[PDB]
């Protein structure tokens, strides 16, 4: 229907200001999908709309992160991170840059997004007014074409679970990180122009595809509140989990932060916005001298997985998940090479566990990142 | 069964000289089991008689390395390094010290050895005249008692495969390292006084176990030719493999060396005393956890999760390749002060797969790796 609010940024026309901007206020019980920096972005602001999918077996993965941030604008435009993994292990990953990013909210309550390049190429999204469906269209000449869909089938609505306060929506003060669609079934039909050593591949996720959507924003740039991060969205038996876990740089006195959600067949059973010193999470790296199964990334972080624990606020009973890195996705440096070189690594994680007495098994799609900030 | 050669050293009564000693010459087509430094050792010299065992699935392991060198003078004994692993992951491991090491050759051509301490505890070995059987008796008070047996059953005799030249017996000039018994079936019956939490425990390998025997010696001290080493003996389907590979210290210009033997159905198909840049050659490549998902790392600065071991045939493109991944941690001891570059030694129960091109046999091995902080 007709757009009732509209934010349209264009790199050729004054889209970025070199001093800070306060975002529009957080809206309780809203997915906050409309841009929080709607007229221009600041020197350091970032906004994220992310949609990740992977097959029930972990054999195929397809992720799209859509950004508006100064780093992308410095690098050539409003940017998209697009990464795909095939059953044989071939990875396709590119950062794509777009001259225009437009997001509108329509009279019916839907949200539509458009990352648009001067040659006509585009990535668009459309999100249902109650956040239970989202559809992406890729039309990027000589890179990727196709569709992605995320659909929530829960009995409890996404709206019931939406953060009601800053605290529930925040990683830390002023940093908003949210999972408004909750558990979703996914499907993908895409074609890529050039994969491996030449030749187009076609990529398919039947709607059984697990995955998840992320909406985030901040005036504060990532290096000021973190130098190490882990993110995963996963399905383990009936459990649907999603978590971002940051370890602080010196600019936040090395404090760790987390946003995490645990669903049991579609119902929210744990919501944490705190790290074990709502609920709390503990996220412990696993090293190869401790556990034999799991890949390490190619940089100075040598972990082969993590142990993730959800601890109930008003109880003792909790859930524990063993995460092992099963397949490499993306691997890029974030510093000069060397013994202390940092980087980012995507993964198709093998995950097991649950409550005491449970041993479900499934897969996740995620990644870790370090940057060389002390 | 009457002794005809006898060497008996008491590390507590002045048998160490502080300048180099030349050993007795290498004997071709002999297992050279009698000590090569029979009357005295130097601060540099070392001799090794090693006997290791593990069960066919790799759930249990028991090894014993008997040394003559000067490292233990301050503890009053020659080293006996004894390590054990149970199916539940419990590990027992000690360097035991014995003031006296006595090795004899008998008139019947058998070799007897006795590591003996002042309190009467001992470890003894007895090796057949044709090297087809070895038996060890452990009687170490409050530590370990029992027996270990290694037997060769192959068609072609141990003697037929024994090095005929110094080159075939050598890791490198002056370093002798040999596997004279070849393929062996093993059995163990042992009791350990205190394991895990102050409790006694017994350990059994039955005549159907695997393992290997090592005979080695040198006037040259280890830092002068190596600062990294890997050793394994294993069974992989019909293949029986045994290898030591060293990575050189700066004193040999960081050159790698190896002694390696590969049997197939009990016949020697590859004998390598050289590393791919004589007989065959071997390549040994470390595997990192960013390359292969399965395999433990040790606890020190070497983070490898395994190795690729290639036997390359001289004439041809036909060779054998084995993927080694560290399956179970046995022993773990530092060889330097702790820190980010701290070194150590780690024992392993290896999972190994491979064979000829296209083959994917699976079996297990027993071995270990070591670094020392020598430039």
């Amino acid at each position: 229907s007709e757009p009732t609010s509209s934010s349209s940024l264009d790199i050729t026309s004054n889209c970025i200001i070199e001093t800070p901007l306060q975002p529009s206020d957080f809206l309780p019980k809203s997915a906050n999908l409309f841009p929080k920096f709607p007229e221009r972005i600041s020197v350091d602001s970032w906004e994220l709309w992310e949609f990740d999918t992977f097959d029930t077996n972990g054999s195929v993965a397809f992720g799209c992160s859509l950004y508006r941030d100064a780093r992308g604008v410095e690098q050539g435009g409003f940017h998209a991170e697009v990464n795909a993994l095939w059953p044989d292990g071939t990875h396709w990953g590119e950062t794509l840059y777009f001259a225009v990013s437009e997001v509108v909210e329509n009279s019916d309550g839907t949200t539509g997004g458009k990352w648009l390049s001067k040659d006509g190429g585009s990535i668009t999204f459309h999100i249902a007014s109650d956040y239970t469906a989202a559809a992406l269209d890729f039309n990027v000449p000589g890179k990727v074409s196709g569709t992605m869909e995320l659909r929530n089938h829960a009995n409890v609505s996404p709206t019931s679970n939406l953060p009601a306060s800053d605290a529930e929506a925040q990683l830390c003060p002023g940093v908003y990180y949210t999972f408004p669609m909750g558990p979703v079934a996914t499907s993908v039909t895409a074609t890529f122009s050039s994969v491996g050593a030449n030749g187009e591949s076609r990529e398919l996720f039947i709607s059984s595809g697990y995955g998840g959507m992320v909406r985030g924003w901040s005036a504060r740039p990532w290096p000021t509140f973190m130098n190490d991060a882990y993110y995963v969205v996963a399905q383990v038996g009936p459990y649907m989990l999603q978590i971002l876990r940051t370890l602080g740089s010196v600019f936040v006195q090395h404090k760790p932060f987390a946003v995490a959600r645990l669903y049991l067949d579609g119902s929210l059973v744990s919501a944490a916005n705190t790290v074990v010193g709502g609920d709390a999470v503990r996220l412990t790296k696993v090293q190869p001298d401790e556990k034999s199964q799991g890949l390490s990334g190619k940089f100075r972080d040598g972990n082969v997985g993590y142990v993730l624990e959800f601890a109930k606020k008003d109880s003792e009973h909790g859930w524990t998940f063993q995460i092992s890195h099963k397949r490499a996705v993306w691997s890029e440096p974030t510093s000069a090479p060397g013994p202390d070189g940092t980087g980012k690594s995507g993964w198709i994680e093998a995950i097991s566990g649950g409550a005491k007495g449970e041993n479900y098994e499934g897969h996740g799609f995620g990644g870790q990142l370090q940057i060389p900030v002390p």
